[PDB]
């Protein structure tokens, strides 16, 4: 079974309409296009979600301000809109473009129409239910996991973004049919401030969320040493039946964000082990600040799932010129130190690993 690559040219336009990431997922599709891997998965047309699909997660109010702002524009409600007042009109076809995106990604899932699901253009996991959060205005990754709910019974969502997904994670809180797994940068003052390792979920959901808290500089072999070692442990113990992973490609050195000193390769050998488990699996993307890395990065990716190795040269298309000076597909991280201590990490590890013997179904 090949994989769902879910596309149109009217997509890929209305996931740039907000402008908020210049013509990203352009240069996205523009890439994999450029290396023709969309000729080895099977393209798919994306749905519109209802203001019902969309509701089963966001609030009527939100949802119904975004709408209402879409046809006459913005002591008002604070829905996290602050930073578009220029330009309102267009977040609610953005978001039912999104989610509905996503929605039929997993549902590509449940009619069994492949093992894995690509959206390239979701994962926004900062969104609340009543307001928008870190350029998420509607969290899909939510709307994709409730989805995939009706057809498996226990979930298993990872976010390897250099944010904790927090909108994610509060969602199933209090559940313990969908386990949260996310891996970030955890520090006083960034954002969004929440994940630490002592936040393991709520009420019935107690222990069926995974935070695991990482300092600046961190590459790729460390990187994966944390993450197969976790994901390892909760396989075992969860034992998920399909898996929502967000990939945002702010980790990537040479993002903007410039914490983690991450490379393709490394975010690559943590999907290649969670494609090993062949489970049901959602492909999402989410950061990446640097077009031309995070079209690098989520190409080359797409190639992991393919089981492709791609040519060194960035071939020439549309956005040839943005990936100088070296224009290859390669990525160098930087001559940045690490600050992750050595002692600190397998605390943390322990610590995951005693709070998931208590998860027994
Ligand atoms: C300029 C930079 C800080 C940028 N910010 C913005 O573009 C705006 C829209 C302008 S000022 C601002 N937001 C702001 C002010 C106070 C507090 C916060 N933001 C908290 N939110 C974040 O830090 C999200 C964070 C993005 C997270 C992506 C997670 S995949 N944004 C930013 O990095
Ligand atoms: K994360
Ligand atoms: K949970
Ligand atoms: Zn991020």
């Amino acid at each position: 079974l090949v994989p769902v690559y879910i596309y149109s040219p009217e997509y890929v336009s209305m996931c740039d309409s907000l402008a908020k990431i210049p013509k990203r997922a352009d240069m996205v599709h523009s890439l994999i296009e450029a290396y023709a891997l969309h000729k080895q998965m099977r393209i798919v047309k994306p749905k519109v979600a209802s203001m019902e699909e969309m509701a089963t997660f966001h609030t009527d109010a939100y949802l119904q301000h975004l709408q209402k702002v879409s046809q006459e524009g913005d002591d008002s409600i604070e829905y996290g809109l602050g930073y578009d007042c220029p330009a309102t009109e267009g977040i609610f076809d953005y978001a039912a473009a999104i989610g509905g995106a996503t929605i039929t990604a997993a549902q590509c899932l449940i009619d069994g129409m492949c093992k894995v699901a690509i959206n390239w253009s979701g994962g926004w996991h900062h969104a609340k239910k009543d307001e928008a959060s870190g350029f998420c205005y509607l969290n899909d990754a939510v709307l994709g996991i409730l989805r995939l709910r009706r057809k498996f019974e226990r979930i298993l969502y990872v976010d390897l973004d250099l944010h904790h997904g927090d909108g994610v994670e509060d969602a199933f809180s209090f559940t313990s049919k969908v386990m949260t797994v996310s891996l970030h940068k955890f520090s006083p003052g960034f954002f969004p401030g929440t994940g630490d390792v002592s936040d393991v979920g709520l009420g019935k959901g107690r222990y069926y969320s995974v935070n695991v808290p990482i300092q600046d500089g961190i590459q790729d072999e460390k990187y994966y040493q944390i993450c197969e070692s976790v994901l390892k442990e909760v396989y075992q113990a969860f034992n998920p039946k399909a898996v929502v992973l967000q990939l945002g490609a702010d980790t990537i050195a040479g993002d903007p964000m410039c914490s983690f000193n991450m490379t393709p390769v490394g975010i690559g050998k943590c999907l290649k082990y969670i494609l090993q488990w062949q489970l049901a699996t959602l492909i999402l993307g989410g950061g990446g600040y640097n077009l031309a890395n995070t079209a690098r990065c989520w190409t080359y990716l797409t190639g992991v799932i393919l089981g492709k190795t791609l040519s060194s040269e960035i071939p020439d298309h549309e956005f040839f010129t943005a990936y100088g000076p070296d224009y290859v597909l390669e990525i160098t991280p930087s001559c940045r130190p690490d600050r992750n201590e050595p002692h600190r990490i397998q605390q943390i590890l322990n610590y995951i690993k005693g709070n998931l013997k208590h998860v027994v179904i």
